[PDB]
């Protein structure tokens, strides 16, 4: 026989839930700015043998 | 004008792989953007049922 | 029903806390795009001012 | 030919300055993203710190 109990059960329930979803959104924007992180880091790399290619290019061709 | 061909062809791939890498970085910081938008509507949800569950209990 | 009044203002002011640290957060990242877009286009301006410079001065 | 050598000289330095400025601006792109990240590892706190209130004001009060 549900009873007033029965409702505060669900709404408690709910409310729980919703804490474990925003927790998981936390840790899929962490992990997302950790694949920027990395990104960032890549073409920080990858811009400093470009440059020095850029410099080698100029330096043997005076013409450039 | 061998050499710098090849250093060329090098050079042009190399600037491809930073295009690469700074499209895959605005796409990882616009899943983050995504991700706040979901966690700001989630946090107006727990309060909005906190204050629910004080409305009618309180 | 006072300990609930202290640890509901408590809980209250957490979350408005938490609010603004949403917001701040996303004008952070909105920051971050921002300067990855102007890296976009700086290595753009770059690519293409080389490719001026080899078309003009080479074969 | 004066000129030529101008324009060529011009041009590299433009070069090297705008790989310069991708330089500056890669550097101070991870301090934003630093930022956020710290941010939200802010955010995990403080909504840890939520959810055991929540915890603890569901557990203290029953009819809650």
């Amino acid at each position: 026989s549900m009873d007033e109990e029965c409702v505060l059960e669900a709404e408690n329930k709910k409310l729980v839930e919703d804490q474990e979803k925003l927790k998981t959104e936390l840790r899929k924007t962490s992990d997302a700015l950790s694949k920027a992180q990395n990104d960032v880091m890549e073409m920080k790399m990858q811009s400093e043998r470009l440059s020095k290619e850029y410099d080698q290019l100029l330096k043997e061709h005076s013409e450039l």
